[PDB]
């Protein structure tokens, strides 16, 4: 697609099975979701964003399907205001920014 | 531009006459920027993100200048890890997501 930016860039996803909704991020370097459960061993991550850090759980090697393209990624888990999908993901589906 | 995401998407832009780097960033409504100072009046503003939320300063009517356009916005002025410029901004020069 070509998405345009006068509202939130909001799309569905499916990560590690589970369809959720999420906030396509150029300013985040990492997928942070809060409404999914992920099997498995994680690491623990402190995560900053702006209002300050929290410790989280990073899960490696999940499956995200993102508008027909299947990539593999991780993917953050823990509390977040809204659900956002960041350059790990976009960059492998070779998003741009254009104006 | 066409900017690919594979790294952080930093430009430069001059706000209200100051030249500083910022984060194209579609996840942000608005656009945060610490190392400016701007005159006048403002208005208390609390936003959220990952973290919790902080406590900032609203700034109307600013010139912003961003790769040869050149638009009036709202800047946001208080910490934040990295200046980022929202979709206030992006919005008025029509940029869009592609993939
Ligand atoms: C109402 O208008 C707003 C309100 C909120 C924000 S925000 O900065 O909180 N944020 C909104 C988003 C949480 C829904 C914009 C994001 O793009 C921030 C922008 C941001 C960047 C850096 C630091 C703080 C904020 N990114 C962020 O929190 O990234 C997290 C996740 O991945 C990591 O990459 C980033 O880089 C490493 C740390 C962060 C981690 C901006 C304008
Ligand atoms: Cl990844
Ligand atoms: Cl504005």
């Amino acid at each position: 697609p070509q998405i345009t930016l006068w509202k939130r860039p909001f799309v569905t996803v499916k990560i590690g099975g589970q369809i959720t909704e999420a906030l396509l991020d150029t300013g985040a370097d990492d997928t942070i979701i809060e409404n999914i459960s992920l099997p498995g061993r994680w690491k623990p991550k402190i995560i900053q964003g702006i209002g300050g850090f929290l410790k989280v759980r990073q899960y490696d090697q999940i499956p995200i399907e993102i508008e027909g393209h299947k990539v593999i990624g991780s993917v953050v888990v823990g509390p977040t205001p809204v659900n956002v999908i960041g350059r790990n993901v976009m960059s492998q589906l070779g998003a741009t920014l254009n104006f």
